[PDB]
């Protein structure tokens, strides 16, 4: 969470606010999680949804409305997203002043039918239908046409959290050297309707329900233009974090994992073999958001000795311009 | 920090207590950091002292006397090392009662004369330097002898913080079998009194001063009979994570690093090639010793995200066996 937002947030003064506005009971919303938004389930009229809350510091109601824009046309198309729901107002974004400048943002989404993975769930038949649906989602992002410039959502490179610089410490040169180099990389690399476009950006196993084989998503709050190359990577970069079954073979796990994934996406999006080889680069460079994510979340000054210990691993990471995993993607070529 | 030292600490009126203890002023206690202790610099008659403040949590008095009986044997030796300073009431260790039956244990050291090392001390010099002095304090230990068995210091199996069972959750099984397949293992290995005695076990670039060419060594809270090879890992482990220059080529580093040390430390102490061979299992024995620490600092029912993230892939390193650095030691052998 932005240190910022953290600071500002008043939850029972805000959820009062949601009451209101969504016609529900406090005894009607129930805290789920507070990673990057606050999410709460909200019960109304026998049937289940989803209330996220945050602030202009990070989100303006615009820049929300090109998520609902894309969320539609992909429903329109038959991909199964969770779909925004309005307020009592009509309102697909609730707006709420801070009496300091600035405004929560509520929004309400149906709560996908299914449930996460679990161990029982984590298996090729899974990476092979998560492959499927990206592929699917690719295809259908290639015919997304932008209602209204105020929509726009950020091409990857204005993403607030690699801009290291204002969030990282001045004196740490060879992170911020080997950041910009990392940029400067994947910034030769060509774009086209094929290769580039509006996607998820945050796929994981975290966004995302399982209902007897069928996938839901959610949380499209970070989806910009990017490669479809980099959306299936740092797919890669969250599965390897956070393996709902721990690992011993890293490279095993990614080939494996890979290899399923590929063989679904390959039925439903073409993608050229010469992309496998950047995927080393777009994992490095999800490790770089993260390291800005967690800056843009502390600060240093108050922080313990362990979180800065923690903090250390992963600098020297990024100095070392370390390889996520040493498995060779080339040799999954088609 | 314990999580439970952490909660119980009441700063202020166990400061009020040194001003009496000590002969200090309040104002002339001045925080310097609460990583494993609290720890103050004192500030009397012009001369600077530094108090380290704990609980019997974590120690007793008998087990900190052992730290001081062997602190005088080093320094009787000729070692430069922070010597204990007596009370205002005769005591190397002042007791202040926490009203629930445990004890405050507040003790004050001499300031080690010099500096921490900065970007300009860190070099081929220093390092050479390091490996002159541990040698020296390796010689030095063959020839301690215990007073009384209360002051016995702990073998190195006995690590609270290795005992991973009773920090870390018990559904992360795969974190359990890497670590005790590692303990077992080092078990197997030999020891006698050229290979094995009690050493500092946790030197670092925090824990010593430079003074022109001159180190004095200080925080012996952590000592412990060990191998010798391992208390020089334990400190390669910590260059490599804190490293004052940073660098994009680890095992180049390490290598350097080494081969500059083993060259001081071959002057003053004669240790077996083949113990080379152990250093990559020591250095991911402290990284199974520092995800205990962790945990053992860390409430996760109320940890953030964030923390949370990170602990992530300290665990997926300990669950893959990952080598620390792929430098071969054993080529530096003579
Ligand atoms: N539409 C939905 N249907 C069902 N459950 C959902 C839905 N949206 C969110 N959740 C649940 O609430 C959790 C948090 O929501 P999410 O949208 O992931 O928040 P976030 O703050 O953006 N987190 P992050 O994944 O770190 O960006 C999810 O992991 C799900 O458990
Ligand atoms: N004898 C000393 N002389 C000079 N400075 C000291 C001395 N002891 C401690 N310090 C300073 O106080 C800091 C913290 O003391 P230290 O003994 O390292 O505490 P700790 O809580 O055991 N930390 P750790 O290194 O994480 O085990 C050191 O890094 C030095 O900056
Ligand atoms: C606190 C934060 C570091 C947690 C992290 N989340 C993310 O890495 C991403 O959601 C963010 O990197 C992303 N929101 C940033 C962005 N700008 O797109 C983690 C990532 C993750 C991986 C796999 C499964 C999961 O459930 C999760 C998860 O829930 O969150
Ligand atoms: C919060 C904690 C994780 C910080 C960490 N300290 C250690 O790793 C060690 O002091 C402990 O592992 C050690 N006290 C535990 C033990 N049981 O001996 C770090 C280690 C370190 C490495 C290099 C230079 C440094 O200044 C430091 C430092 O000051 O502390
Ligand atoms: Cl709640
Ligand atoms: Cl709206
Ligand atoms: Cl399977
Ligand atoms: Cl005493
Ligand atoms: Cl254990
Ligand atoms: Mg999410
Ligand atoms: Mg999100
Ligand atoms: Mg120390
Ligand atoms: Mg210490």
């Amino acid at each position: 969470m932005h240190k910022d937002v953290k600071a500002i947030y008043e939850e029972s003064k805000i959820l009062d606010e949601a009451t209101h506005l969504y016609g529900v009971q406090r005894s009607d919303i129930h805290f789920i999680a507070d990673a990057e938004n606050y999410v709460y389930e909200l019960k109304k009229d026998g049937e289940s949804f989803i209330l996220k809350i945050t602030h202009t510091i990070r989100r303006s109601p615009d820049y929300i409305l090109g998520e609902m824009e894309w969320l539609h046309h992909l429903a329109k198309g038959g991909l199964s997203v969770a779909k925004p729901i309005a307020s009592l107002n009509g309102r697909d974004i609730e707006q709420v002043d801070d009496g300091q400048g600035g405004s929560f943002l509520l929004r309400v989404y149906e709560k996908a039918p299914g449930h996460k993975v679990e161990e029982a769930d984590w298996n090729d038949e899974l990476f092979y239908a998560l492959g499927q649906y990206t592929g699917r989602m690719h295809k259908l992002t290639k015919s997304y046409q932008l209602s209204d410039p105020r929509y726009k959502r950020q091409e990857w490179d204005e993403e607030e959290q690699l801009k290291l610089r204002k969030y990282v410490p001045a004196d740490q040169t060879l992170v911020f050297e080997q950041a910009d180099r990392l940029m400067e990389k994947l910034a030769k690399l060509p774009k086209n309707q094929d290769t580039y476009g509006l996607v998820h950006a945050d796929l994981h196993h975290g966004n995302f329900h399982w209902d007897q084989g069928k996938i839901t998503t959610f949380d499209f709050d970070d989806i910009g233009y990017n490669w479809f190359m980099n959306d299936i990577s740092i797919l890669l970069y969250n599965v390897l974090w956070y393996p709902v079954i721990p690992y011993e073979d890293k490279a095993a796990f990614a080939g494996n994992f890979m290899k399923q994934f590929l063989k679904g996406y390959r039925e439903e999006n073409e993608l050229g073999d010469e992309w496998l080889a950047y995927i080393p680069d777009f994992l490095r460079l999800r490790h770089v958001l993260i390291y800005g994510l967690l800056h843009q979340a502390f600060d240093l000054a108050t922080i313990g000795d362990e979180e800065k210990a923690m903090l250390a691993s992963f600098r020297s990471d990024i100095e070392q311009a370390a390889p996520i995993t040493t498995f060779d993607f080339t040799k999954l070529s088609q």
